[PDB]
């Protein structure tokens, strides 16, 4: 049984953070992200891996896998694979970005963990949007919470079988 999960953070506009490209300051999201993914395999694209801050490259305490079709691409502290199917060896796999990988992994996913940030961030050219969730996703919607940054945010935990 190879369970796939997706986890991301988005503005209310749907615009998602990708790797180190995160425009909002929301410290609690990192603790939330770590609580979900710790002790599991995490899968990310090349562009996401590249945009990671060097201090968190690779991400500590987790089996890092990078999805790249470029055959010459290497990355210290992570396993590179050329197919998403090859990355889903573990019993629980979390896909952590970016947009292209989300879309590839979405048909396989049975869980989505979403952080929505209450911040004005219009869609602009080059921005990735959150994967669209259809009526198959069963979801518990969290209450707006105030971050110590001053921003409001809430947690969505979606699932399907
Ligand atoms: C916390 C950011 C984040 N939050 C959620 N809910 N989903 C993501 N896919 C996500 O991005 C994960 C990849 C980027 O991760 C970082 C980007 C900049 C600084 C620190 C981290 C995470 C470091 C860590 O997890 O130890």
């Amino acid at each position: 049984h190879m369970m796939v999960g997706l986890i991301w953070a988005q503005a209310t506009s749907g615009v998602i953070g990708r790797g180190g490209d995160i425009p909002w300051r929301l410290p609690e999201d990192q603790a939330h992200f770590r609580e979900i993914t710790m002790g599991h395999t995490i899968v990310m694209g090349r562009r996401t891996w590249d945009s990671l801050p060097a201090k968190v490259r690779p991400l500590p305490g987790r089996r890092n896998v990078v999805l790249s079709r470029q055959a010459d691409f290497m990355a210290s502290g992570a396993e590179v694979v050329g197919s998403l199917e090859e990355a889903l060896t573990s019993p629980e796999t979390w896909v952590i970005g970016g947009g292209q990988v989300y879309a590839l992994a979405l048909p396989y996913a049975t869980r989505c963990e979403v952080t929505e940030v209450d911040i004005g961030l219009p869609r602009e050219a080059g921005d990735a949007l959150a994967p669209v969730l259809d009526e198959t996703w069963r979801g518990e919607t969290g209450e707006w919470r105030f971050s110590r940054s001053g921003l409001r945010y809430r947690l969505y935990s979606y699932h399907r079988s």
